[PDB]
């Protein structure tokens, strides 16, 4: 050899054993991306479904992914805490997730965007977080869902004030400053006759991805099915105890 | 809020300041990929050029990448040592490189494989390495190029024994066991009349990527772009020819 | 300034939040230390108690230490998992523990070694371990106590063959190779009339240090078993806090 | 076994190869320590010399320490960059340095503080820093020496305004607010007739510790020359010092 010594400079990044590993992907410069490709405001079904398809491909090509959660230009994957995949090297986790997701995006672009053409290949960033207890993982997922709900409740009335009322962005943002949750709900209900609760459950709750038994003559295989329910309340977790307790 | 405290569990991964950062991408299970898509043995020009184009896209979309080096199903990118991009968070470096490369691969698949169809989206893995001195970075690049040369010198005669001689893989591997460099060179030169030195410089030396000044008219308009090369990077001549890459 | 930028090269070492931190001190080259100072075989009460006194000083001068466990030439301190001391920088933990222990050793040497003179200042090494659950911390403590018991059971009969039987170390180690627990117990009971079970509780169980009320609270020592659930059911405040 | 698996939770602390390792010890709450033991202001020779002796003991009991630098209640040790001691585990470095220093302090307390009694055992904290080039290590040592010089130049005139002038600390600090280097030097030279250059070289330059060859003669008339960590009080910011001792960096 006489050159292998450089490999000694590789630092270790093994994650603490018996701990949940979480990888969060976030699109890079996706505001400009949605701008160049005429994304629908405040929500675009094509983008959300394509993100879910990429997340399913990621869950299928890798292992030990027990749950995924997605929202506009973001996704999170939770690997099981007792995993031994890649000796718990966070670098492998995040690079595999990012590369697989980014390739699947360009691959399945056409399936969901029949009319729109992809102008350029997008970029993504990732990160790894280690959580020692089940409570902290539950709280992280609840944090993501609450962020989803708040952003959707703001953007719905913001684009209702820009599109159906003809206000510049500065005008709408000055109109919404200082409003509470029920305040925005009432602005919607009384100024546009739009009930926020009637909005699609995929816009105000995000997407969850869990293994379930499908059939397709007969194809009794497991696949990552999506859901659009609340993951902050104990009901979801008491209804699926095997995901956490294993 | 009531939930943001979970963000405290994010550990720091800042790379040592004043140090070369190197990110190496490597295709995952790429043997099966080259199998399913009828890759040419021992080398396929189309695949190598597609990897080089993805690497150029990576060098253009990101910053402070001063050099890249490529080989069969792998690439390495060297960020300048005094960089401050993303506060030197290795996570950002590697995820950005991996994602950009993997998306550019699927995008530009058609440009080089006009007939061949992509069956599935490929996966890639990455890693970060910190090198404190110019000598260590030079030695890492020399290691990659020497590995390239040895693998190509082996695979050339290995596939020459299977294709042009009709030997099963076990037979070719048993015939090549114990051979040296000159041994394989002589087997090739005397049993197949193939001179290894005349082989394409992109197969036995890899690919290097450096910023150079390109002229493009339609006037003599000019701009900088990442050009490829296939020269030796182990000898000081290459570095004496481009001093701006290390001393900046 | 023009020089402060070097401070950027300090790496971060924050321990994972909501996790038990454990610092284990172990004396360096303490074989030669016990050799030059004529330590009692197989155990010396003065030395073990001095280690306990240093550990108490460490528990009092620092914070969030809920328990300590000690044995021949080693000690361990468990900081509470929800601590925020020094922003959970492991470096501060280990350097403070090591320095305080090493200073207290030389300080309180005379109290326990009135006749003996300290020949040189000893050295110590440390380390930090992060445990995510109570079960792993319990298992670590049980590991330490089992190591204590096995080492004491071996050394008792090992020095009994050297002192009361006149055998060289090689002879005793060749005689003890392959013996089980009941094997050593029977060799002791039948060759020296020494019952291992009757041995002092500080030699075959180690030492535990926990806060208790005398009127203010102070770290009292104990010599009971910490592997059995009874110990933890007797002290619920240390685990659930 | 059945319990050793917990050892898997031990994290690694390997230092970057081919890099200078630096351990800096700093006394904990040493303001209160110097207060309770009646330390001399602005500088106390006993404390500084005892710290230097502890640092020498640390340099002798451990290995691969090529240089040490000391200042008020602080010290720094530079291990050789190509070291392999303890497989470059920073924890071992820092814990060994801290424990040895803290024990040597209490041990040799009496040798330098014969009259003063040690009230309690002091505590110390440390840290590890990895430097990739010789320039960064040189700059770190120069940073420490410049900090020493600035603190001593400030404290000299500060305690001259408190002790020989009768000013409260808040008043003296408000009087010193906004003063430059030449300002403090001129206040000292013209209001107290103290020339800063005449001050002891150990106060305005710190302390350096380097291996040098010591000669020594024993009983029975035989002379033996062995290596020992000698102290110095010279400038380490100027290139002259490094040109005079090239073996410390180039090895």
């Amino acid at each position: 050899s006489k050159f292998e010594y450089v490999r000694d400079f590789e630092a270790d990044d093994t994650c603490l054993a018996h701990c949940w590993v979480v990888v969060r992907l976030d699109g890079r410069n996706f505001h400009r991306f949605a701008e160049k490709h005429n994304f629908a405001k405040p929500n675009d079904s094509r983008a959300l479904q394509l993100m879910t398809k990429c997340a399913q491909t990621v869950m299928e090509e890798l292992e030990d992914i027990v749950i995924a959660y997605g929202q506009s230009d973001e996704y999170s994957f939770v690997f099981k805490r007792k995993t031994n995949w890649f000796k718990r090297r966070a670098s492998k986790f995040m690079t595999h997730v990012a590369s697989q997701f980014a390739s699947s995006y360009v691959f399945y672009w056409r399936d969901y965007f029949e009319d729109q053409p992809l102008l350029y290949p997008p970029g993504f960033d990732g990160r790894v977080v280690v959580y020692p207890s089940n409570q902290t993982l539950k709280d992280y997922l609840s944090w993501r869902q609450a962020d989803c709900h708040i952003n959707n409740l703001y953007n719905t009335v913001f684009w209702a004030l820009i599109q159906q009322s003809g206000l510049t962005p500065v005008q709408a943002q000055g109109r919404l400053q200082g409003t509470l949750a029920a305040d925005k709900n009432e602005i919607l209900f009384s100024e546009f006759n739009i009930n926020y609760n009637n909005e699609l459950p995929m816009y105000r709750k995000g997407t969850v991805l869990i293994w379930q038994k499908v059939d397709e003559v007969t194809r009794t295989r497991t696949k990552p099915v999506p859901l659009h329910c609340d993951i902050i309340g104990d009901a979801f977790w008491k209804e699926h105890p095997e995901i956490l307790d294993e």
